[PDB]
């Protein structure tokens, strides 16, 4: 089974409590992975409750990196919003 989110639901995580943002149309909630990120936990609160696909590509990460995102998959972008 596969769970769909809204951007607009998606848009409200992005405070101090929760931060989740969407790259190649899978949601991801990174709140517990901010200060582990090799990268600094600025970079991603910037793009907190919105897109960072073209970001997140932008700076190529490296396959170690695209593995370990998986789990923190929540679910996926509604295809209504896609
Ligand atoms: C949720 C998935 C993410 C994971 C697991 C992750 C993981 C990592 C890891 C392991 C590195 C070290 C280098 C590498 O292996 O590529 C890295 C570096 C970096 N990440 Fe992420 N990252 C994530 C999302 C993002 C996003 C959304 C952005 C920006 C919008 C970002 C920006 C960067 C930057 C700036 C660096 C350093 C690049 C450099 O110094 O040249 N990352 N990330």
């Amino acid at each position: 089974a596969v769970k769909y989110y809204t951007l607009e639901e998606i848009q409200k995580h992005n405070n101090s409590k929760s931060t989740w943002l969407i790259l190649h149309y899978k949601v991801y909630d990174l709140t517990k992975f901010l200060e582990e990120h090799p990268g600094g936990e600025e970079v991603l609160r910037e793009q907190a409750g919105g897109d960072a696909t073209e970001n997140f590509e932008d700076h190529g990460h490296s396959t170690d990196a695209r593995e370990l995102s998986k789990t923190f998959i929540i679910g996926e972008l509604h295809p209504d919003d896609r």
